[PDB]
């Protein structure tokens, strides 16, 4: 159950191969973070032994995240989804990760053009119920990330995520919020935190344009005050799309640079967020 | 246990004589509030039975507030402070009030030019302990309002108010915050609410210039989100200095109109605050 | 050029057919707005005489907006775009509208999957240059609306929109910003207004979730102070998708109600916005 | 005249004695600011030639500010006030300072208990007109700082400061705003900047509790967007009362530490403010 400050390793690696894992872990140490979030674009290819050894040796905690590929979108292909999640759960457990989070209930790019249906939600609950069983067997939790309306039409708000967790009735699925998505979806950004308060264990601290935290439109004081007020003790994960590989960036609608360089994003954004977390007593 | 929305009657009445009480109660009904806060500038002159019958007839709840006059400033004249507060506490209870709140520990205009001393605080604590016993005997609570540095040098922040409540050791003293004061004093406005969370039962929703809520510098989204997040269930009291009698106005450094007219303040401010309360789930 | 307060008619009707025009115009008058913004999504279907009669009878001004259908996306099918824009311009002018604005350079839901290219912009400029000549012939101006990265890949910021206006070199194209889009795209919302100031004549005061203004994440105090500071004097227009025009639903991505109903958005959002304009002393208030 | 970033020297010393100036100038160069604001609260104690030598060898600009002592409040004792200002003006000029700003029209802590009267403003205008001519004699400008209702009852807003400037009619008096004070007095912080835009040459970027900028309640994005929008090009100065000059402690009301220490305020506040000025494209950053 993640605690403290971490970073999504997108800024150094989206391909978690051997040199990529090395590079990301090194950056994590340079910035003195408490954990890393490992994107698993291709869970089969991950060398669990190498990553486990790296995390243990540097006393770094980790969790993993993914989005389901189209061949495995839970809403329409629930059997493939369960298969894909079971592989990723095993990989996360093996490398020492404490959770698999993200868009584990569908894909980036899902859109029917109409509101989400009970049939879609039924398939998703089937998938999550099975994956949660499997995750319990490996000693990890699952995280359901609310993302904005353009990426997925099924779970966009903290309240929708909580409704899905109530539908599944498991005890090892938590809510994962992202300030970039909440900046679009939440009716006042604090309401996403309020609505998920009983299940919120992880939040991406990401600026409104995916650039440098502190230098966009996210309401950071409301965000941090509300996290402190609900007693949030989970993971604070800085995320920025700076230096993302072009192929991955284009898929997430990055048509232009989100910030100047890593020096700008990490050198201004990370102190901003740590200072805010101290200011409001999260630490 | 004050609940819901109310108004400080200074917008219609600072002199709580018979016609003043009638006028304020009439306004309260028009704006459909749940309670009124009655300023008690001259507690001996209050007709308790008239006001009690007005409140019971109109299903309206009430609390009273005051600041201590200089002859009874608790920090330096605690015996006179106790005598003054007993009179106000009895009048408050006799009229049907549920609490006496405000600057019950000192006065507007206290300033030594140096930090508050332990001797000052010892005198305040003795006064408030005697007052709390007297209040307990009449079935009411006391509220300690944090006010800004220019009005009083002793209790300016939520954390300072809680400290005094802990020094006193009574269980019937609560913290009373005011967004106008917090806008100056709190290191991020939500931190006053967070620091006071265990004892917070009343908040003045006042704009940064004492004018129209919604049209100043107060961070309303952070305020309401943090209230909701700490589970606040006490009194939400609108306060504006519009139409205050000039003698009282000048005493609080109102050197110019805070707003056009009551129509602006109540017509724009009260909907703004009620809409925010609904937005963040306080209602 | 538009002044005062207005409303995008999705507040009141899905389509600009005859009963939709009757309903929207009646609602607009109830709220004492100065103008309405009418979607030009099915030009051959618009009964221009019926709408112009309604507008002139009730002393309501209007402009139109659209997104281009994929058959006529300017970036890839510029000749189809020109023809489509000429029809939309003529219908806009025939009903008495004073400008045609919005995503007039592409689709709502347009994306190639890669960043925008010079070849795409070269085509858009050709299209807008031809369209702006046609608009001038009918006495109306054109507006280019910056929309967020998920709705179009070509013009997302005030500075991009201004670069397109500079690339075209016309005298009758303005910039149209939208607080909902700037909430995503601008590095500090005021920056979109600053970057666009020389050409900004129309702004959608749309809440961050397309809901009720004042009850989302938009930085309204920053928005209004910056509009006042640059001396904005064009149209202030609400946009809340209480009703969703079918031809743009897929791209606008409203999958759940933006608010309880039109009464809530108009009854709470419009007074908030009018009160903010007065607070910051906006020209015309 | 003043450009770029600067710091009120209460950041580093309580008094402007010889050792205090050693320290402040040293710090100012550690943080690579462009200027310092020196309190002229104790003129007979200021070694002007020593400070002036430090400023030139360290390539550092300066201005001074003050509040008037009660014996010389321009409101009630105008002839005293003129004499006090001429001395403060002369010593400011002697040490290399380019303006004398602040509460030059009254006391920090001045109040009558009643709203300001026309007689009071008459006296202030007479004082400032006299003072302004003496200031021109020495080649420096005067600044009128709006402060909050609890520190002075006469000039609390941008608009009031402009009205006093327009009354005096002098070419060499600017408006000085302070975000700490505007946080209380302005009905929307950007309105103070808007109202003062024709005369605004200096702003204190001071947090709402006089602590670390970025970590209080000031609406920084609105502040910086509005400064960019009006084309602000004057001094951007920090003010945090780590140290408190004794002459003004009673009126400034710092009864507890504003922040952990100077390292926290400068180490977190200055990068925040520099980053914001760049974010909004402020002239010179
Ligand atoms: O804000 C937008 C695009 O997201 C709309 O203004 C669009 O141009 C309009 O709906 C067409 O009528
Ligand atoms: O902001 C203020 C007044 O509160 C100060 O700038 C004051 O004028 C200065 O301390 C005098 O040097
Ligand atoms: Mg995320
Ligand atoms: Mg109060
Ligand atoms: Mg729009
Ligand atoms: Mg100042």
């Amino acid at each position: 159950t993640m605690q403290g400050f971490g970073v999504h390793t997108s800024m150094w690696t989206m391909n978690w191969d051997r040199p990529g894992a090395e590079r990301a872990v090194a950056a994590a140490l340079k910035y003195e973070v408490d954990f890393i979030e490992i994107p698993m674009l291709n869970p089969p290819a991950v060398d669990t032994e190498h990553t486990r050894a790296l995390l243990e040796k540097n006393e770094l905690r980790a969790l993993c995240s993914l989005g389901l590929p189209e061949r495995a979108w839970a809403s329409v292909r629930p059997d493939a989804a369960i298969e894909h999640l079971k592989v990723a759960i095993d990989k996360t457990a093996d490398l020492g990760g404490e959770a698999l989070s993200g868009v584990i209930y569908g894909g980036i790019g899902e859109r029917t053009g109409v509101p989400p249906t009970e049939a879609e939600y039924d398939n998703i609950a089937r998938v999550l119920s099975a994956a949660a069983k499997h995750a319990k067997s490996r000693g990890i939790e699952l995280g359901v990330e609310a993302v904005n309306r353009y990426e997925n039409h099924l779970i966009n708000t903290g309240w929708q995520a909580v409704q899905m967790i109530e539908r599944v009735g498991a005890d090892n699925i938590f809510v994962h919020l992202d300030t970039y998505h909440m900046n679009i979806e939440e009716k006042g950004v604090g309401n996403g935190i309020l609505d998920a308060r009983e299940h919120l264990k992880y939040i991406h601290l990401s600026e409104s344009d995916r650039g440098t935290p502190g230098y966009g439109t996210c309401g950071w004081d409301e965000i941090f005050s509300t996290l402190a007020a609900i007693g949030f003790k989970g993971g604070l994960a800085m995320e920025s799309f700076i230096n993302m590989p072009p192929e991955v960036a284009y898929g997430l609608a990055v048509w232009r640079p989100v910030a100047k360089d890593e020096e700008e994003v990490m050198g201004n954004g990370l102190p901003f967020l740590r200072n805010k977390a101290k200011q409001y007593g999260l630490i």
